[PDB]
């Protein structure tokens, strides 16, 4: 025979969970110690307690278990299997119903994007030429976001940062056809350029500035809307030159949906 401590041990439960079961009359010990008032169980009851605890593991309430114990369904493998399949069917439907909501949710998230784009209004500004030092990349890559994580650990090595709280994602066109991306900071001329990095000069330009209020992978969608109609709808025409992303305090990481990024679109 097993003591309540031995039983509770091999099932890793508390000893009063078992006295409780005894008070309910759900799981009664085979006999009570006639000289210590202790509870003692038979090895034949292990599989019975095992099934009781397996129901509790399925979050089945104890009063349910007590209902099964009384009307004999708990000690019947066919009636018990029936209870479990039924409960299984509910779990599957609760999952299906929630999965349907995720589709409706994801469909609703898409419409929120168009609403955001419709609210991305342009502000026109002219800015003089300024110098940028950082890690450049020559070539039409299918990575940028990787250039940034390639660039963030070496940011410290840039001396003479005129304004360290703002950085730039510059994209310059080449008569090549290819484009030239550079991630860096505005720094005054004369300071040394860390090894493996470059100094890029952004010319003076007229700009249309669109505030992208979203994630960084979502930046491309803003660019698409900008060149598909947003400039035209405002009678502005893009001009060949260098654009850039303007990251300041409003930027909170490439995957934070609360990040804001100004996109300086050169125009006529
Ligand atoms: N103080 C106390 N302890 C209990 C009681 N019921 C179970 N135990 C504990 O459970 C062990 C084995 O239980 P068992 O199957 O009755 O197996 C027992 C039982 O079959 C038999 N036995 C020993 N003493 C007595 C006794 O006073 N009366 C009876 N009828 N049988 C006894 O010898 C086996 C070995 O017993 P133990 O080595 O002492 O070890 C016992 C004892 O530590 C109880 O009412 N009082
Ligand atoms: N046919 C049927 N009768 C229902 C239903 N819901 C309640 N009842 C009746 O109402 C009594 C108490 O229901 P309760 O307050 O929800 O209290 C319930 C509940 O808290 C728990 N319980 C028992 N069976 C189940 C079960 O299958 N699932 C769950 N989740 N809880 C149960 O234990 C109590 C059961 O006490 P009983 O003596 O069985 O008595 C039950 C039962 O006769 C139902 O969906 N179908």
């Amino acid at each position: 025979m097993l003591t309540i401590g031995q039983l509770a041990r091999i099932f890793e439960i508390s000893t009063k969970t078992l006295r409780h079961y005894d008070a309910i009359g759900l799981f009664v010990p085979a006999r009570t110690g006639s000289d210590n008032g202790y509870r003692y169980y038979q090895p034949e009851q292990i599989e019975q307690l095992s099934r009781i605890l397996a129901l509790r593991r399925l979050d089945v309430p104890l009063e349910a278990i007590d209902r099964l114990k009384r009307d004999g369904a708990l000690d019947d493998p066919q009636r018990l299997r029936h209870f479990l399949q039924r409960h299984q069917h509910t779990l599957r439907e609760e999952i299906s119903a929630r999965q349907r909501l995720l589709a409706e949710l994801d469909r609703t998230l898409a419409t929120l994007a168009h609403w955001r784009i419709r609210n991305m209004h342009a502000r026109i500004v002219e800015r003089p030429a300024f110098s940028v030092v950082g890690m450049e990349y020559f070539g039409s890559a299918p990575t940028i976001g990787q250039l940034w994580e390639r660039f963030i650990p070496r940011e410290h090595e840039i001396a003479g940062k005129h304004d360290p709280e703002v950085s730039y994602g510059i994209c310059a066109q080449q008569p090549n056809g290819e484009f030239h991306y550079v991630a860096g900071f505005e720094v005054q001329e004369g300071w040394p350029v860390p090894e493996g990095m470059v100094r890029f000069q952004v010319p003076a330009q007229k700009y249309a500035v669109f505030t992208h209020k979203g994630t960084a992978p979502q930046i491309a969608e803003s660019f698409q809307a900008i060149y598909s109609h947003l400039l035209a709808e405002r009678g502005l025409e893009p001009k060949a030159g260098v654009d850039f992303e303007y990251y300041d305090q409003r930027f909170r990481g490439p995957l934070d949906p609360n990040s804001q990024v100004d996109l300086y679109i050169p125009i006529y």
